[PDB]
């Protein structure tokens, strides 16, 4: 299959996973999503410390259970998160410290990873565990003032808990290869190999912005990381703007190295993310898919004018204008800007640098027409592999008015139908 | 003088207004932008009919009061709307039809104009008033059912209860000369007018969308209905996406004609907007002055490579690379693509066609690179007059790294004090 991102990553035995939110799952819109697109799932904050372990020796799977029930039934692999680290602890794990945190951290690995025995793919037994500071070592917290074996310890504790689940380590800032931190991590895991430390897997959060940028080293760093004898795997992905060519790089550089298991974007729609002001994910508040779902499908699957299949004539702004409002027509192509379209990272289809394609709807028979570049949905547009050429917002695709070829024919949207009028070929 | 909207509407003895909304008066952020930019307020809802007559002959000026005492407390003059209209009625009024809907339409229109008596300058005696079926007819209301005179009678109720204030007749989609329903208003007005109907302006809503494009033959629009001896004014303005040409034509299209009272933009922020969605004003949800704003003020006022006055270099992106979050630096200008900046309707600063100008933060001393265009605050600046430009998430000037001028000085953001480092040209 690939009409999905779950199958279309199963055609090369990986996955594309989401982070699943127990407080969503009573939300259709949200659960017929995540059930059709992704065939891996991580609790985004049910199995926590603080979520199942809310009182020292008290456990609680209540929250956790569900969305891995959920999962399984759903036919979704699990990935545990997370075992021990500085962040979200409880209360009275905070004030601990020395051995009695180190006996504390021991007692909650084997509690959790107890209760999930045998049903967890992968399980992020560390994570967060360095500095940004640009020195590339360990984290200050009460963990790490335990002694600095306390991750070695934290993975060996893991692996008699749980001997079927794949051990990683999980950070952040540790995508680029030059970045100190990365270099920090990747020391680590080689010394934790050439002595034996029992570790599986090092996952990437991959949380890209203008403040930590997506750089195409970070196939090297991944495949860096391959070669010490561990797989890898993208964990909590999400880009800024939701790029569709970061994504698409991104997901590339996952299918570049044999040993990375899968991808998991942080979490279904950009209202459901931790960052919604960045709406960095790959399906809108509305649940329609974005430019960049299809940009990750397309490269899943293997993956100037614009000329109608059926016609032959080029995608045409009457006249050369440039005036707001004006419909798009059919045109013999011809050497002129009015017929030259780029397609942005945003998934707009630009026309004389800042026109954007726009739909004055979202029913059937709406206007397409040129209209100044503002951001809006009903300007951004996926590119399918057919020629087919959807609104994100109306989900409905480009069409030659009544299936007319002449010069002068309009173009409106119209409700997908694989006809010749609504396909389009891009040279 | 020219720092504000309405000061620099002043400039040409126009105002330059706001819709307000009592119930956001005790927003500080929206009443500080709300008070120091516009001289003109209209109710957004205080001043309707279920607002000011809640129960028939029974009067109620509570939340309309709150409106009209913030502005003239804050030195603003009040447009008043609206008197009669279709919209918005209590459920007594919608009750009524026939001669006793017509005596109470009169009734209130002399109750609300009583009580604001002289101290409005211009009234919305009838407004949405025609159909948008395409006859350039009348709106089928209670009102109109009353008798197609039910709008001459308003007008005429109106002069003898308040001599003092302007009274308009207020519509939509009546911007478009082309349009039926524009020519109907035409022809009621000039009928007015021949007759000695007391009507003194026509309110052109202005609410522009991909839907309903703003086009340039409004200007012509205007110009028609000024020469039938009547002041026009555009009253509920806002432009989806907010679009710095559009604003600015707009308000050309008002600065050209003689009897063009001023302008209304239908709310403050985005976020106070009915059609938020559309982010259709001149302010952030977080108060920022949008680029739009920008584009208006410089109207208001009279109305390629960036070189940077001082050092005399050129803003360039470092050995012409393309990779997101490179920061940009000065160097010696000449004919390359790693310069040549193109400023979109949007507010960014493009280069490469698909990166933009953008700022990694928003404090001090915040690198500024380039990185994939997507929409964000960090990406949109202000070209001001004085060669500054202002990041419209941070509110920080682009800034010379140390007051350097030579080749490799870096770009960062940083207080604003129109120093030398701080000021470009174009070129
Ligand atoms: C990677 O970063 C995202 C983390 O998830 C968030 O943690 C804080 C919660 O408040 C938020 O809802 C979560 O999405 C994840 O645990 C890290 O591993
Ligand atoms: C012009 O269009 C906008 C109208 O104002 C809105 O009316 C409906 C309310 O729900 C909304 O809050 C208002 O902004 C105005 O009255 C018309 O003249």
């Amino acid at each position: 299959a690939e009409s999905t991102l779950g199958a279309a990553a199963a055609q090369s035995g990986r996955y594309f996973g989401t982070a699943i939110a127990s407080g969503k799952l009573g939300d259709s819109a949200y659960t017929t999503i995540a059930s059709r697109e992704f065939n891996m799932v991580t609790a985004e904050n049910e199995m926590k410390i603080d979520a199942t372990e809310p009182q020292r020796g008290q456990f609680n799977f209540s929250a956790g259970d569900r969305v891995y029930n959920w999962a399984v039934q759903n036919g979704k692999q699990v990935r545990g998160h997370a075992l021990a680290w500085h962040s979200q602890q409880p209360g009275w794990m905070q004030s601990l410290s020395g051995s009695t945190l180190r006996q504390a951290m021991i007692d909650h690995i084997n509690g959790v990873m107890g209760h999930y025995k045998g049903k967890i793919a992968q399980w992020d037994v560390v994570s967060h565990a360095f500095s940004d500071d640009g020195s590339g070592g360990r984290r200050d917290s009460n963990l790490q003032r335990t002694g600095n074996d306390w991750i070695e310890v934290a993975f060996r504790t893991a692996r008699a808990a749980d001997p079927a689940a794949k051990l990683c380590y999980n950070d952040y800032n540790i995508e680029n290869w030059t970045w100190a931190k990365t270099q920090g991590v990747y020391n680590m895991v080689r010394d934790f190999k050439q002595r034996g430390v029992p570790i599986d897997c090092v996952g990437f959060q991959s949380h890209f912005n203008s403040g930590s940028p997506y750089n195409s080293n970070f196939r090297t760093t991944l495949q860096n990381f391959a070669a010490l004898g561990v797989d890898v795997a993208i964990t909590e992905l999400d880009i800024q703007g939701a790029s569709s060519s970061t994504y698409a790089a991104v997901t590339n550089d996952c299918l570049a190295v044999s040993r990375c298991l899968g991808i998991t974007v942080w979490g279904v729609r950009d209202t459901d993310s931790w960052r919604s002001g960045d709406t960095p994910l790959l399906f809108n508040g509305d649940g329609s898919k974005k430019a960049a779902y299809t940009a990750v499908l397309n490269a899943l699957n293997g993956g100037g004018q614009i000329k109608g299949v059926g016609s032959g004539r080029c995608l045409d702004v009457p006249n050369a204008s440039t005036t707001d409002g004006t419909q798009v027509q059919l045109y013999d192509c011809h050497s002129a800007t009015n017929q030259q379209w780029t397609y942005t990272d945003a998934g707009e289809l630009r026309v004389y640098g800042d026109k954007c394609l726009d739909a004055a709807g979202t029913g059937n028979g709406t206007k397409v027409q040129i209209y100044s570049c503002w951001g809006g949905d009903n300007q951004k547009w996926r590119l399918n592999s057919d020629g087919s050429i959807v609104g994100v917002q109306s989900g409905l695709c480009l069409d030659a008015v009544g299936g007319g070829t002449a010069n002068g024919t309009l173009i409106q949207l119209y409700s997908c139908s694989n006809g010749s009028n609504q396909r389009w070929t891009r040279t």
